């Protein structure tokens, strides 16, 4: 591989990494109170949890990994309609709501990640948004409109369920904290190299909260600086709880912490659903929560300021935060 996605030899994932058999799968329509409880299980011991019988549509999941499949098949000069000034955006702030394809990688040593990721804002969905977006293929519009709505519903009804566990009123996120919805579409080519490549390195989500659809290997999860392997379940989706939503808590619940490693024979596609706060947001501990038991642990701070740090310094997983950090 060219020496630009070669990652720096500590970054490198080992070759056998084991199956998380510990991951939570959690049956949304288990009893109201059963599904709270395990869902707060996960937030507080991991941060990762798949959903399963979710309420989403099945046949949805599967027009809307068929379509972002399609996309990546795109020839290149379809492709050059979302590289400004002729390459791919960086994540960088002001992170745009127009479709783009991004490049990503880390400054520390400097490498690329073996990934071509489509972003575009969600919500709310209007002419203008929806315009901005893919024009191909044709159905791309149609269909990731409706999985948008569909995602969105589902991310609302898990933080309720969050909410329940921690003792916030129902409805604590619906409001400038989810005001931003991201779907991240990753596509990872094959790879000649696994042993010296990471398709996505190791980060928290620096929003509230994602939910990933995946259908193949690939992505792992830190929990003594150990790796697992999160089993794809291609009608699942796999819940990752934000950098935001760790410090909202008051670290009572863990963010995840995850990567993907890329593979030598075959590509993959995932769908990342990005919700989180508008960037004019105040983010501190919920208020509500603290007390001389539970003092606070980060001061409030600009979640312009913070995805600034957060999207420039991968020196550690919550550089972003590190500079808030109290008692
Ligand atoms: C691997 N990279 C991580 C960092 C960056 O994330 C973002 O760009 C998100 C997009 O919502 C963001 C979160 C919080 C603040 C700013 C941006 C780009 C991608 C993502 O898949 C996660
Ligand atoms: O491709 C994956 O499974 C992970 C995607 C992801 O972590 C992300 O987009 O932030
Ligand atoms: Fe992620
Ligand atoms: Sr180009
Ligand atoms: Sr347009």
């Amino acid at each position: 591989v060219s020496e630009s996605f070669v990652a720096p030899l500590e970054k490198r994932a080992e070759n056998d990494v084991p199956l998380g058999n510990d991951v939570p799968i959690i049956d949304l329509q288990q009893d109201h109170l059963v599904v709270v409880q395990q869902i707060t299980k996960a937030c507080q011991d991991f941060g990762l949890f798949q959903v399963i019988n979710h309420g989403l549509p099945e046949k949805l999941m599967a027009e809307t990994m068929d379509v972002c499949k399609e996309f990546f098949a795109l020839p290149a000069e379809e492709k050059e309609k979302l590289q400004p000034k002729g390459e791919p955006a960086k994540f960088e702030l002001p992170l745009e709501q127009k479709a783009k394809l991004y490049v990503e990688g880390e400054q520390l040593e400097a490498f690329l990640y073996w990934k071509d990721t489509l972003a575009h804002g969600c919500h709310p969905l209007d002419e203008e948004l929806v315009n901005s977006w893919p024009e191909k293929p044709a159905t791309y519009r149609e269909v990731v409109a409706k999985y948008s709505v569909e995602v969105r519903k589902l991310t609302m009804r898990i933080l309720d369920y969050i909410c329940e566990g921690l003792g916030l009123k129902l409805g604590y996120f619906d409001n400038e904290l989810s005001q931003i919805q991201m779907m991240l579409t990753n596509y990872y080519p094959p790879c000649p190299d696994p042993s010296s490549t990471l398709g996505s390195g190791g980060h928290y989500d620096g929003n509230l909260i994602t939910l990933l659809q995946q259908n193949l290997p690939g992505l792992q999860q830190l929990i003594d600086a150990k790796w697992i392997a999160v089993e794809p379940i291609p009608t699942a989706f796999v819940v990752n709880l934000g950098l935001t939503l760790k410090v909202i808590t008051n670290e009572k619940f863990e963010g995840s912490i995850h990567r993907v490693v890329t593979n030598p024979t075959r590509d993959r596609v995932s769908i990342a659903t990005f919700i989180g706060p508008d960037y004019s947001c105040t983010i501190e501990p919920a208020k509500e929560l603290l007390s001389q038991d539970n003092p606070p642990l980060y001061k409030p701070y600009s979640y312009a300021e913070f995805g600034e740090i957060y999207l420039s310094d991968k020196s550690d997983y919550d550089a972003g935060v590190k500079p808030y950090k109290i008692n």
